[PDB]
């Protein structure tokens, strides 16, 4: 995506940013905690640009492991 | 049960399981990719116990070492 691409994620991973670190940068950590418990909070979080970016980064880091 | 608890999460963190490692263990990464352009698919994915466990672990790792 325009705001978080391939090359930007490579820079984040070189910096040692974990998925959880990036969620904190996004100010999403507490919302994620609420989403694990509440279907309403989950559905709301799932519609966000911030969660889209977070999940993008998560798959990127997994593909660069092992 | 399949749902997480804090002792399970402590064990995972001691073993060095990262959040993305846990997504891979749950076989969620393909599903995450697939749901990125569908509201419905994302909603369905968020309704799964697997996704809820992943998000619980993400917050756990954020608050623990
Ligand atoms: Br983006
Ligand atoms: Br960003
Ligand atoms: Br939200
Ligand atoms: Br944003
Ligand atoms: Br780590
Ligand atoms: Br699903
Ligand atoms: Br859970």
């Amino acid at each position: 995506g325009p705001a978080l691409n391939t090359e930007k994620m490579k820079t984040m991973l070189k910096a040692g940013m974990t998925v959880d670190d990036y969620a904190a940068k996004l100010k999403l950590t507490d919302k994620i905690a609420a989403a694990a418990n509440s279907a309403r909070a989950m559905e709301k979080l799932g519609e966000t640009l911030k969660m889209k970016k977070l999940l993008r980064y998560l798959n990127y880091v997994a593909e660069h492991t092992a």
